[PDB]
This record gives structure tokens, C-alpha cells and sequence, in this order.
């Protein structure tokens, strides 16, 4: 019996795991949906004309806009599981069930990353709107540091500036960038010392507003090989591949997707040759749901 | 029942809705009517010389001017909705509900972006009437931050000429620009020193005064009455649209007003397979005593 | 809610009409339940046994290529209704009642069997295939149809026909014992003078009317008066641009099997079949717009799935 | 990574070789890249004091 109450306290500490390695949870959708191997959201847009009077009728005025609706759903499964090989595994635990949680949970949100990452850039890619921006040639002549934030940061002026016309807020949004680059790499951001306080990163992991969005990052970016994100190629009509690529742009409400069950773990005994087996499982996944613009930088 | 209590809290989340993507609902003139189809605005009097040195009285002198109150109505009925296949209803709240509130308010404004837009792209177009400045350079000399912010600023003097040697109560008044814009003149504020966040303005959602005026940057500039020869290069009147940004006023020079708060409900048709929507508001758009309009020029 | 209370009937008299019409209503896949906006249909294969020896393994059985089975949703609104008023509902009831559930139903239901044939008729345009080996060629006429007329000719060349469609349900393996047969009522007559040209046979051989023809040699005799007409989950009764539209137009310079150079289409059970949206709902409301009182049966249903593998037919040329 | 223990002046801890996460239909079963592995985890003791 308690070696059965055992594992709730490893799925409180898995769900909890998933958070502080935690990339993107909020800053993208989500959904409880019972039983739904599906779901689905609207597309349209904003956009107005002149008004009604007494006379006529309000039916013609929609001819143009092609309202759209757009679904996805759930593929395959996603998750791996451990092997233990415990006797442990019912006490003595402390240092070893950390050890484990840890090894599954950062790793889920590893492949969870990607799957909604890099096919952003595919919505980019296809001929979201369209964006792109650059510095001068190259990353070869320009090298060294605080310049290193300098064009970057002087290219986010026009990031913040396509952000309009394409209307959207600018109330809250986020760039994951890749952590070489990383930060502008503070320098030309912050030529000053000892204060992060300043800087407003009462932990969570987020460096706090910057002209547009807000800053944060995780390692690089790859899901779905393990879509196209062509990092080898240069170009062939899609430029907006890894290598080049920059550290990323995300305009509200893009994205999202529905989950059921949650998550769920599941213990057995495989005796093949063998131990003991635990499974817990993850059934989402996802790229999709058609944004309203988008982009990224690179260097040509 | 429960379908009546979810548009009710609805309403309720669209209203707070509206004013957010509103460029403007006070640094403007409105009115609250009651069951009245129309209003009237006294622009009135002010110059009073007050030398009272007993003599007549006000005189005919004084009774020949116009100081009429342009009346003003409602152009009827002014809303807009969106259709919708109904399948969140009272549960999915939050997330994928807003999505329709949103999808309505921000053009429920953005009507009247323009509105006000058009009553002052009106205002001095036709042939006091205060006015405009052109260029320093013409449009194809226009290219980077440094100069385009500038000249922005080297507008801003002769801007305030008008603002000042024309009167108007100095108090109170708002700067009308584009983000391709707005991105200019601040850049030419503080290319130094990070980032616009060390403004500290925007828990108001504004800009704390800069030389003169107050600075509120627009996020469209196109809608209706534009009624005014936007399309047109120039076809005289060089007050018009996409030659340039520089379009400006003041306070009480403009506005209009209301019927009744504001209310809605929906109903299906089923022509095709639908439960539709629909806002219902009044305000019109009042024009008003010209004062405070113009532009730069690109030329 | 009288109405809703009749509704219901007139719902009942409806759905029955429907299924008495089409060709599809059993002989396919049906899988629907609850709130499901999507479903998945196993290919699968089965060969395999129950015999094993101790030892070996049975896992060491699966190896096997694909059970993906191809997740698919729903395909949007589908509806057909008419306008009308209200005495046959209020009251009336009876002729008319029953009378207007088929006016609606069979083209619905006409419009539904032909959709299974347009979602199939896209992936197999010219074959695809390739257990499940290949399919047969129905070929021959041994004379051709603008000389073919009466019905001992046809008949003698249609059980000649039909052979090798007895073929390519062997090398597919399968359970090629219970199938179906689907043809022309230009060719409604044939069958008679090939079936049993002695007497007809009815109190004897027994074969009277089944709502079908009773098996003969293979297959299975039913009919579908149109072919290449209809359409489904769309708005959908229109001039075009339906799916389905499948390449029939196109009979020679190769396509081959494409419809209008055939007659015998002589498929398999199982091959397709849908989705559906949770039984099947409607209601009414009132319009005025010309004094309109008026109802509205919409529908989602869905999609055919499984292998690229369609058919095939008898041919000319 | 640092482990404990009572009285065990010894001990023995996995590898990380092999591991990622995944998704597939249910058409196979993993663990033969697991079957191609080496070893699996070594154990360890102590040394003196």
C-alpha cells in the first residue's frame, strides 16, 4: 500500500519539476479539454469600415474579410520514462528521488520547446504576416563584444516598430534568444556593475522589459526531428532556419494547444531482462494555429 | 437563464474592453445625451476687452459675429459586430472568449480613430484657420533616425506658433503621429541610454509632456469620414493624407456626443447555422470650431 | 413543446426514409460517439494463428509496418432543407408528414453514398497500391457497348467480366467471401437473361426481390441510379467544386479506371467508411421573409481513410 | 552529484547514455538501441577516511 502512496509523492514532485526548467508554460495558450483529441480557434481580423443608417442592410459588408477557422490536435505520444532499479526506491529516497524526477521532467519540456518553437518560423517561412531584419554583410566582420549588443538592440528598434501596423499589443510579449548571443550579452544593455536589481529579475529567470517584448532564453533550439529548420540551409527560398536565425520574436497569442488527461505516470515490471519500470506520459504536442505576423534576424 | 448571464458578464468585460485600444475617450470633448438626437456646441467669446467706462452697453458691433453653436446629431446608428459558431459558451471562459470582445472593441474604436481623424482632416482642407509647416527636405531625403527625428522636432517651434500667437488656452493638448514616426522623434530623444522603458510615463498609457503639447502616437490613420483626398498625390490641398504625419489639435475644437451608455445582444439568423452578435452604440462625430490643425509636409 | 414532441417523429420518419434510400447506410465503416470532432480507424492485417511452439516468441510476430491509422476530423456543415407551412405538421401528420421526410431525405441521403465514392475516387486515381499485392484488371467486352444490347449478350460477358474481380479479392487475401457488386439500371436488365433465363425464378429457386439480388456467383447485385453526381461536408448542393469531382471526365490516354469507361465497380467491404456527429439533430424557426415558417437539418459526418487501394472496372478499348 | 547514505561505504548510481523523450503511434516498441548499450550503471565505495 504505501509503496503505491510513494509514487503520488513522485508525480508531485515530477509536475513540479516541469516548472524552473519550465521554457514556455504562459506567453502561449492551452486548454483542459476533456476527451477532445482536437480543438480548434478562429482566425479573422481587425479591420473596419463606414456605417449603418436606417436604410439597407449591414449583410453586404462582409464580403471581403474570409473569416477562418483553424483546428489541430494531439500526435502520437509524447514522453520518455526511467528504468529504476530500486529498493531504494521505497525509502533512504531523499538524494534519489530528486535525482530521478529531475532526469525525465527537464526533458519533457526539452522536446515541449522546439514543437512550439521552430515552426513559428516555418509560418514565417512559407513565402503571420512576414518579418526579417539584419546588420550590415555579415557576423564574420563584426565579432567582438558590446557591439554584440549593439546592432542586435538597434535592430529591436525595428522590431518593436513592425510590431505595429500589424496592430497587436505591446502589452506583453517575449523573444527567446540562443544563450551565446545571449543578452545583448549585457554589455551595451547594462555598462553598468552591481545592479541586477535594476535590471528586475526577482528570479523566475527573466531579465526584465526591454524596448519591445521582454528577454529570456533557454538552450539553443530543436523539436521535431526528435519539422524544417533547415539550419544547413543557406537559403533555398527559406532563410529563416537555424544558422543563421537570431534569438526570437513572439507576437500574442500565436499559439497554444490542447492537452487530455493531463499528465498520468505509469508503473509496471518488465522482467525481460530487467528491474523495475515507471511510465508517466504526456499526450499534446503541437505546432500550428496560424498567427498574425511574425519573424526573426539574421546576418546577410 | 445561463446563456443571458454569460452575455451579461460579457458586455461587462468588452466595455472595460473598449477604452483600451481607444486612442481617446477624455483628452477629448463628449457629452452624455439624454433621449436627445442631437446637441449643440457654444464655441463663444473669448476676447473681452471689459473696459467698462460707462457707454452704451454690448453693443450691435459685438452682436454682429457669428459665435453660433454649430448644432450637431448623430450620423446614425454607429456599430459594427462579428459572426460566430458558438461552441465555448459558458465553459472555455477566460482564454477563447475574450478572443470575440477583443475581435469587437478595438474596431468599435477603430471607427472612430479616424472619426476624429477625418473631422480634422476636414477642418482646414476647404478654401484664424490654423495651419501647417512643410519640409526642411523632401521625401526622398528622408532615411535614417538622426535626420527624420530632427526635423520633427524643427516643426515642433513653428508648430507651437500657431498653438500660442493664435491664443488658445495654453493648458491642455495632444500630439496626433505614426509609429514609423513616433519611432523617430524618440530616437532622436535618447538614442543613448537603453531603452524607452526608462520613460516613465506609461502606467497612464501616455507620454508625459515633451516640448509643448503631450504626445499620443496613432496606430492606423485610415477609416472613412480618407472622405478627404487621401488617395490623391496632392490635387491641391496639401493638408491631405500620406504626404504626411504632422497632423495635430487641441481640446474642444472637436467632439460630440452619446446616447445611453452602451448595450447589445445577439440572436442566430440560420440562413446559415449561425448565433450572431450584435453591439448597438450612438455617438456620431461632431466637428466644431477650427483651431489647432495642420501638418509637415513631404515635398 | 408539441412541436418538439412531433419534431422528434418527423425526425424518426426522416432518418428511416434516409437509410431506405442510399446505397450507404451498413456496408461501411460507422464510428461516432460523443463530442468527438475527430476519429481514427485501424488498417491492420490479420494472417497469424492461434499455434505457436513453447520457445520462439509471441511478440516476435508484430514487426509489422503501419497501425498510425490516420486520425481524421470533421469536415464542416452539411445540410439540405426545403420551406414550408405549418398544417401537415400541425396535425396533417399523416400523407404529408411522411411525404416531405423522403423530400428531403433521399437527396441528402443520395448526396451522402456518392460522397464515400468522391473522397475515395481521389486517392486512387490510377492505382496507388503496392499482403495487398496488387489488384486485377476486369478486362474484355468481347464486344462493345454500342454493339451490346439485348440481355443474353451482356449477361454471358458479364460473369466473363466479373472473373477476374473475383481475382484481385484473392491476391488482396482478406475474407473475399461476403461482398458487394455495384453496376448501372442500364444494366438492371442484363443480369435476367444471364441469371436464370429458365422461367424467372422466384417460388423455385427462391431470388424474389431482397432489396438487393440475392447472391449469384460472387459479389452481390445492387443499384445506384446516378454515378458521378453528389457531394458532401460542404454547404453543399451546387453547381461544383466538390472534392469528389474525381477525374471520371478523363476515360482513355491512360486513366483508366476512371468512371463513364466503366460499368462493374466491384469493391470490397471495409475499404471506407466515417465519422458522424453525435446521432442527428434539427429544429426550426420563423423568417417572414417571404411568409416563412422554415426548418433546418445540418449535418458534420466525415471521411474514408485505410490504403491507397481503389477498385477497378471492366473496360473497352 | 553528491549521493548519502547509512552505513553503506558503498554505493551505486545510473548513467545518462541513453534518454531524450519521444512520440509514436502504437506501432513499436523502443529498447533496442537500449539492447545495443553497454553496461548499464557502476557502482562505487568508499576509499579510506
Amino acid at each position: 500500500d504505501k509503496l503505491a502512496l510513494f509514487l503520488k509523492v513522485f508525480g508531485g514532485e515530477v509536475l513540479t519539476a516541469f516548472a524552473r526548467t519550465s521554457v514556455t508554460t504562459s506567453r502561449h495558450m492551452v486548454r483542459s479539454i476533456s476527451s477532445g483529441k482536437s480543438a480548434q480557434f478562429p482566425v479573422l481580423g481587425r479591420t473596419q469600415a463606414a456605417y449603418l443608417a436606417p436604410g439597407e442592410n449591414l449583410d453586404d459588408k462582409r464580403k471581403d474579410i474570409k473569416h477562418t477557422e483553424k483546428v489541430i490536435t494531439i500526435d502520437g505520444l509524447l514522453t520518455a520514462d526511467v528504468l529504476i532499479y530500486d529498493i531504494e526506491d521505497a525509502m533512504n529516497h531523499y538524494d534519489v528521488r530528486s535525482e530521478y524526477t529531475s532526469q525525465l521532467g527537464e526533458s519533457l519540456a526539452m522536446a515541449a520547446d522546439g514543437a512550439v518553437l521552430a515552426e513559428i518560423a516555418g509560418l514565417c517561412n512559407v513565402e503571420g504576416t512576414a518579418t526579417v531584419i539584419e546588420t550590415t554583410q555579415n557576423k564574420a566582420a563584426l565579432t567582438d563584444q558590446v557591439a554584440l549588443g549593439k546592432e542586435i538592440i538597434a535592430a529591436l528598434t525595428k522590431a518593436r516598430a513592425a510590431l505595429t501596423k500589424n496592430y497587436v499589443p505591446a502589452a506583453d510579449r517575449v523573444f527567446y534568444c540562443d544563450p551565446d548571443s545571449y543578452s545583448a550579452i549585457l554589455a551595451a544593455l547594462m555598462p553598468n556593475a552591481a545592479n541586477y536589481a535594476a535590471l528586475i529579475d526577482p528570479e523566475k529567470g527573466s531579465i526584465r522589459n526591454v524596448m519591445g517584448f521582454e528577454v529570456v532564453e533557454v538552450p539553443h533550439l530543436t523539436a521535431g526531428g526528435a519539422h524544417v529548420f533547415p539550419a544547413n540551409k543557406g537559403e533555398g527560398n527559406v532563410k529563416v532556419a537555424k544558422d543563421n536565425v537570431i534569438g526570437l520574436f513572439m507576437h500574442r497569442s500565436a499559439v497554444g494547444t490542447v492537452k487530455l488527461r493531463d499528465l498520468a505516470l505509469e508503473r509496471a515490471r518488465r522482467a525481460n531482462f530487467q528491474a523495475d519500470q515507471i511510465i508517466a506520459k504526456y499526450a499534446m504536442g503541437h505546432g500550428g494555429l496560424r498567427p498574425e505576423a511574425a519573424g526573426a534576424v539574421v546576418f546577410k
